[PDB]
């Protein structure tokens, strides 16, 4: 198991929020509070993910990623499981993501409009 | 009945692509070149939306906005339906999600492992 710990700030709780990324080689578990969504590997298919999605736990923080950001996660714990990524690459392509989430964050509209409705 | 053109830049044809918005009082068309997605109104329920997300058709021109994006563009719609909007104040709120997006997609994370997948 390597954990990466990923700073999200939080528009609903006016904060960054940690969302923790485990990477084994059978699994992959995200956790922000007391949510766990998981992703198993297998052989001949695709990843099976738990029914709660990441976009559940993000929206639940007033964050609102592109849909693609569940699957990023899922391509940096597929890369790093053939060893194509050691730990420290792992966690900073992961960094990356995060960071684009709160650029998106940060880049909403900001109209009177806009603000009064999310 | 209105319409809006929005300009979404495509790091796959290496231009803002025009994305037409139809706003009639019984439903919202959005078109890109050929493809058309369509939301109708219901007096009872939410609006009736194609399942060819908006999201979906942007994913084709390499562009991956917030999930929240179409939401974003039924409410303008619904606003400007009952008249909280006229058509200039629908035409530059639509132009602010349209910013949004065009940040979205110049923030995406652009390292070597990034760039090989999306």
């Amino acid at each position: 198991m390597t954990e990466v710990n990923l700073n999200i700030y939080s528009p609903r709780w006016g904060r960054h929020e940690t969302y923790i990324v485990e990477l084994h080689k059978d699994y992959m578990e995200i956790s922000m509070g007391a949510v766990t969504i998981k992703a198993t590997y297998s052989e001949n298919q695709d990843p099976e993910w738990s029914e709660e999605t990441l976009q559940d736990i993000m929206n639940n923080d007033s964050v609102y990623p592109p849909e693609i950001t569940q699957n990023l996660f899922q391509h940096a714990w597929l890369e790093w499981r053939k060893g194509a990524l050691d730990n420290d690459e792992v966690t900073r392509e992961l960094e990356l993501v995060a960071q684009w989430v709160n650029k998106v964050t940060e880049a909403k509209p900001n109209s009177d409009f806009w603000r009064k409705y999310f």
